[PDB]
């Protein structure tokens, strides 16, 4: 059949069920943010900060905390952080290419032949519309976490929670320790894109669309890959419709429309408008509502980091970055999903991917010997055309001079640590993640002779609607391992370093837990700003503190997420100054893709990251500085 997984349990199962995102105590927040603050702040800015944080929240912060508190609980459908969280995506003005996008790199078949190209953008296309179906059919398995996997990830309870009503359904999961996740974000991962508008962009989906677009030297094509009866069209004409748009001769347009998903979005905003007032509306439409956007690269990766700007923003051509996701399938089967990132998060697209990985690798529809159907694709395949003004052209050619400029002082270049990872640290009783965070802390005192501030993603999905929270792996205790690592080495012995690590594995672990449960501080205090500008009030002053504004200038922009299927991922400093470090600690090895502007050194800082990661493991191998 048509689907990719069939679940007895229906994959919402749990939604109707899950838990509401908790809202801290106003205490709690403000002490967990001081407690961030310790490491970045000298004495009279801390203590300058301790006294704004005081005031609010007596005042003005106690204020807006009750309302949040209010608003809340008459809206129990949802969690406080949704809407403010969404517009924060939408209502952003800059580019979503750098600042937002980020992209994962599968992993190739394992099969050789598989890799060539035709065969395997065929085979993804085919299990992307098969994740399609099956969520549409209830037969993906719900998303669930699972403390004991082998109790509670069995037919013998999945038998059972089944005949639970979904009102309840949550409960029977948590007594068997697994945490169902939230999954209402996968509304949006097909036929579905943003739209530029002024003030705040727009969401848009279209369910009822049955069609494919693809992107090859910057034409645009759609066809179908749903028939009217709602079955995959048969994967031998999928592969003869993409072998025929493989086969187009047509040089890259004068005017390449995708340039423009790359402009400020007031600009493009206006352009869209224009797009419009000149006949384009079917043929935006047609954009729009495309079940994805598949990419045709016109090459082979030359290296790592080839591939991490061919992923992340490619010449400015040939993605349409307005898309929910663009699976990218370059000339020797490099493939790569880059997703927009307003509409859902890493978790979401992350399931989509290993499933995705699984079915095209395992259950391929086609092989690199099969015959594409004999089929008239020229009647099938729509090349479309826009009708371009010339306000609108030279929209374009200056969306690309913006393009072209920003994209030439993005630096990115990785690590591959080979020493050890997972295994090793967790014999050691580490938390691997917060090794990894110790040693970009250790990297940038090594590089800068400073502390900075600090995020690391954490899914909130064990809640209803929710999103992520910030880790904040900057912590005094990493700062003090890292002054004894870097700055004064032959003050301690190595029992001494071992359990200064143990203390940041335990802290790093403790915020882990409380950022995953809500208990960070970040989202709280961005929702009460919120709120307050929601009700039209002046911004309180903890938010015109420099010390807030530094909290939130992430110099060390850190993700990880981690699956057989991942190869890398990447994503562009979140400020002109800082970097963008995509990471994953495997069984065996460590690996770091490090982005970076003109103002910080990627290379070196990654030399640094080596160093600090040697150190490191010397140490809890006895050996010593
Ligand atoms: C909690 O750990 C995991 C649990 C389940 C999986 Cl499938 C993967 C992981 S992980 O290997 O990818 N991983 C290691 C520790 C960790 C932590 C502390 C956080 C996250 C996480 O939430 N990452 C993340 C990344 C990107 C986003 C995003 O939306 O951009 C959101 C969350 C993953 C991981
Ligand atoms: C939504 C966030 C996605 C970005 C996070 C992806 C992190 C996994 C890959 C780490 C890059 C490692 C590079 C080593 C080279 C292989």
């Amino acid at each position: 059949d048509d689907y990719l997984q069939h679940s007895i349990v229906p994959t919402m199962h749990y939604q109707d069920s899950l838990p509401r995102l908790p809202i801290p105590k106003l205490e709690d927040t403000m002490k967990r943010y001081l407690n961030a603050q310790k490491p970045l702040l000298d004495d009279s800015q801390f203590r300058r900060t301790e006294a704004l944080c005081k005031n609010f929240e007596t005042g003005v912060g106690k204020e807006l905390h009750a309302h949040l508190l209010a608003q809340d609980k008459q809206n129990k459908h949802t969690s406080y952080i949704s809407g403010p969280w969404f517009d924060m995506y939408l209502t952003a003005r800059d580019s979503i290419v750098l600042n937002f996008n980020p992209f994962m790199a599968f992993n190739p078949d394992p099969k050789s032949e598989y890799n060539d190209q035709l065969t395997r953008a065929t085979n993804l296309t085919v299990s992307a519309v098969r994740f399609l179906k099956t969520l549409q059919a209830g037969l993906l398995e719900p998303e669930v976490f699972h403390l004991n996997p082998s109790k509670s990830d069995t037919d013998a309870f999945k038998r059972l929670i089944r005949f639970v009503p979904p009102s309840l359904s949550w409960y029977g999961a948590y007594l068997v320790n697994a945490y169902p996740l939230d999954m209402s974000q996968y509304f949006r991962l097909f036929n579905s894109t943003r739209i530029p508008r002024p003030n705040r962009d727009e969401l848009f989906t279209d369910t009822k669309a049955r069609h494919l677009l693809v992107l090859r030297k910057g034409h645009f094509y759609v066809f179908d890959v749903l028939d009217q009866d709602g079955n995959i069209v048969n994967p031998l004409e999928i592969q003869a419709h993409l072998k025929y748009i493989l086969s187009d001769s047509s040089p890259v347009p004068e005017f390449p429309v995708a340039y423009l998903t790359s402009e400020n979005r007031d600009v493009w905003a206006e352009l869209r408008q224009k797009l419009i007032f000149d006949g384009n509306e079917e043929t935006l439409k047609k954009v729009d509502s495309a079940v994805f956007c598949l990419c045709l690269d016109d090459f082979p990766m030359k290296d790592l980091i080839h591939l991490s700007h061919t992923m992340l923003h490619g010449d400015g051509t040939n993605r349409w970055f307005d898309k929910s996701f663009n699976l990218i399938v370059a000339e020797d089967g490099t493939a790569a999903v880059h997703f927009e990132h307003s509409w859902g998060d890493g978790v979401a697209v992350l399931r989509f991917f290993n499933e995705v990985f699984r079915d095209s690798t395992q259950t391929p529809a086609i092989t690199p010997q099969s015959q594409p159907a004999a089929t008239n694709s020229s009647a099938s395949v729509e090349t479309l055309s826009f009708n371009l003004s010339g306000a609108l052209k030279a929209g374009i050619t200056a969306a690309k001079e913006k393009f072209d400029t920003t994209v030439k002082t993005l630096s990115i270049d990785s690590i591959q640590f080979q020493r050890g990872g997972k295994e090793f640290l967790k014999k050691k009783q580490l938390s691997p993640d917060a090794v990894a965070q110790l040693a970009f802390q250790m990297a940038f005192l090594r590089q800068y002779g400073q502390t900075v501030a600090t995020y690391e993603s954490c899914s909130t999905a064990a809640f209803k609607h929710g999103r992520t929270e910030t880790i904040r792996p900057a912590s005094i205790f990493t700062k003090r391992c890292s002054e004894a690592f870097v700055r004064d080495p032959s003050k301690h012995s190595v029992g001494e370093l071992q359990h200064m690590m143990a203390e940041c594995s335990k802290y790093h672990g403790q915020l882990t837990k409380e950022a995953a449960m809500g208990q960070g501080f970040d989202r709280h205090l961005y929702a009460l700003r919120y709120l307050a500008t929601a009700r039209g009030l002046n911004l309180p002053e903890l938010y015109l503190d420099p010390a807030y504004q530094q909290m939130n200038h992430n110099i060390l922009s850190t993700s990880t997420l981690n699956s057989p299927a991942v190869s890398l991922g990447g994503f562009a400093p979140v400020v002109p100054d800082g970097f963008g470090i995509a990471y994953a600690v495997h069984d065996d090895w460590i690996g770091c893709n490090v982005s970076s502007y003109s103002g910080r050194n990627a290379r070196e800082f990654l030399h640094c990251v080596q160093k600090c990661l040697e150190d490191i493991f010397d140490a809890l191998e006895g050996k010593a500085i």
